[PDB]
């Protein structure tokens, strides 16, 4: 029992050598110069998250040219992901950059498109158009996460409501606004999403965070919005609201991932329902195996300060502790004035949460939940992750080139480092997002294509000797297919390594 588990612990058990979780950088006024990016990748970045809900496309092309050189420079893979809009509301520019907006003010919203890029605090533009066909005298209206609150006091006009601030905050360009309970009836994709999609095929990006993910017809229309030169491309649905949290089934079904929004989340629905919404979520994506990510305001305090409160510290443990294959960084890493003490502490606590983590219940929990019969591949994982926990084998190797069988071995949670070898370098991107995969790139053009599996299993072994995961002697599980078998890995060996 946990409660028994907890009793073996110590202060003084000494880390792993190797980090699983993995963590996602929001890139930023902070963060997008090449030499602040490779202070990133060295404190612990593994995904650049590129919010295009700020900014503009020249102004994130410089981040996609950026990462890579930075990455280039460093010897190391990164992925690259697109945040959408979605179908979301924000407010717009204000003069000067932000608008201190005070606690008993009164204040204007419009929706009249002309207020745009001119917004005070006192008067400021919403992109919501039929606003006030929503909203009534009395009603709240909230902003940037939910931590400033309006109440609509009258109409003053045909689009211009008269609110008053019910508490002291300072909000910056374009903030998010929800309405709560209101059915929202902005459409799945957008005509902007469609071109921020478009963009990011064409420049070759290795996932989408999606926005506001209600549906999984919705993820349809992301798909389908990709096309077929972008097929490829990772779908991670971002669950931020109700009917997100009520169609998670197939909502998880659809994507290729899950996040945990819980920014926007938390305002959407009860705050101490997110809590809640956060172990279901996660867990339902360990059993489908695929990516979770817990998000927002997590080292929140760290944006300002050089060390993190007491309870963002415990956030980031108990994230690992629930089983999420990521942690992510907002506006710490975006805006924050100590972007890499915060990536720094991060891992820093997902290595000593890992620590304490009982992967071997956690595969066990797994393997009971899974429907039987299992398909060949998936018992074949799950049989070598049983086989590292029988023969105390310190590595593990996949041959995967679509990512498949090694999110699949991960799945099972193995407490030992799992070597991907793979034939294609976006897959070494995008298993940035699966926690406890390392990968290594296998050149098929000039080494050749490897039918035999020796040369591509030879260099997972030598990665992993050179890590120091295995010396000579040890045991090391082997996972691929036979001579004959395609498509998938049906044969595990474990191997005595030289
Ligand atoms: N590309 C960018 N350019 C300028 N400022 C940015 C950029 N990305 C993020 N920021 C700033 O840092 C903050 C980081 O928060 P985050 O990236 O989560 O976006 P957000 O506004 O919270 O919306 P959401 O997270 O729901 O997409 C933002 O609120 C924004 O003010
Ligand atoms: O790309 P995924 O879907 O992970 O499949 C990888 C599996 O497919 C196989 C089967 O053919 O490919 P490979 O030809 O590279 O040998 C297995 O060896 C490998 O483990
Ligand atoms: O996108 C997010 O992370 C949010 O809305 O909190
Ligand atoms: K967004
Ligand atoms: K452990
Ligand atoms: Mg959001
Ligand atoms: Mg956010």
């Amino acid at each position: 029992s946990q409660l028994a588990h907890n009793l073996t612990l110590s202060i003084f058990d000494p880390v792993a050598n190797y980090r699983a979780a993995r963590i996602i950088c929001t890139i930023g006024p902070s963060t997008q110069s090449v030499e602040a990016l490779k202070g990133l990748i060295q404190s612990g970045m593994s995904v650049a998250r590129m919010n295009f809900s700020h900014g503009s496309h020249e102004y994130h092309q410089t981040t996609i040219n950026n990462v890579r050189q930075a990455a280039a420079e460093l010897g190391v893979n990164i992925a690259i992901a697109l945040d959408t809009k979605g179908p979301e509301i924000r407010t717009g520019q204000f003069v000067g950059g932000d608008a201190v907006m005070e606690r008993g003010a009164t204040c204007y919203v419009t929706t009249d498109p002309a207020f745009a890029d001119k917004g005070t605090k006192d008067k400021f533009y919403i992109d919501y158009q039929n606003l006030s066909k929503v909203v009534r005298p009395g009603n709240y209206i909230y902003i940037d996460d939910g931590i400033l609150i309006l109440q609509v006091q009258s109409h003053e006009d045909e689009q211009t409501l008269e609110c008053t601030v019910t508490n002291s905050h300072t909000i910056s360009d374009r903030r998010g606004v929800n309405l709560p309970g209101c059915d929202v009836d902005l459409p799945a994709v957008s005509a902007k999403d469609r071109v921020d999609l478009q963009f990011g095929v064409e420049q070759g990006v290795d996932m989408i965070f999606a926005s506001f993910i209600r549906s999984a017809e919705q993820v349809g229309d992301v798909r389908k919005a990709l096309g077929p030169k972008g097929r490829d491309i990772m779908i991670i649905c971002k669950i931020e609201n109700h009917q997100g949290v009520q169609n998670i089934d197939s909502i998880i079904e659809e994507s290729d991932g899950i996040m945990v929004a819980r920014g926007d989340l938390g305002v959407e629905i009860p705050a101490e329902k997110v809590v809640v919404a956060q172990k279901i979520l996660i867990s339902k994506c360990n059993v489908a195996g695929k990516p979770v990510i817990c998000a927002t305001q997590m080292l929140e305090s760290m944006t300002y300060n050089p060390r993190p409160t007491r309870a963002e510290v415990s956030d980031v443990a108990n994230a690992v502790f629930n089983g999420a294959d990521c942690v992510m960084l907002s506006g710490e890493t975006a805006k924050g004035k100590y972007p890499n003490e915060v990536v720094q502490y991060m891992a820093r606590i997902c290595l000593e949460a890992q620590s304490a983590l009982n992967e071997y219940v956690f595969f066990n929990s797994i393997k009971k939940l899974q429907h039987i019969p299992m398909s060949a591949d998936e018992a074949v994982c799950s049989s070598a992750v049983n086989s590292v926990y029988e023969t105390k084998a310190k590595a593990m190797v996949v041959l995967s080139n679509t990512g498949r069988s090694a999110r699949l071995v991960a799945k099972y949670r193995p407490n030992c480092p799992i070597v991907c070898v793979t034939t294609r370098l976006q897959t070494c991107r995008q298993l940035n997002i699966t926690q406890g995969v390392e990968s290594v790139f296998f050149d098929a053009d000039k080494l050749g294509h490897d039918e035999g599996k020796e040369h591509r299993v030879a260099a997972g072994v030598e990665f992993a000797k050179s890590k120091g995961y295995v010396q000579t002697g040890d045991y090391c599980v082997v996972i691929h297919a036979d001579h004959k078998v395609k498509g998938y890995a049906n044969q595990t060996r474990i191997l005595l390594v030289e």
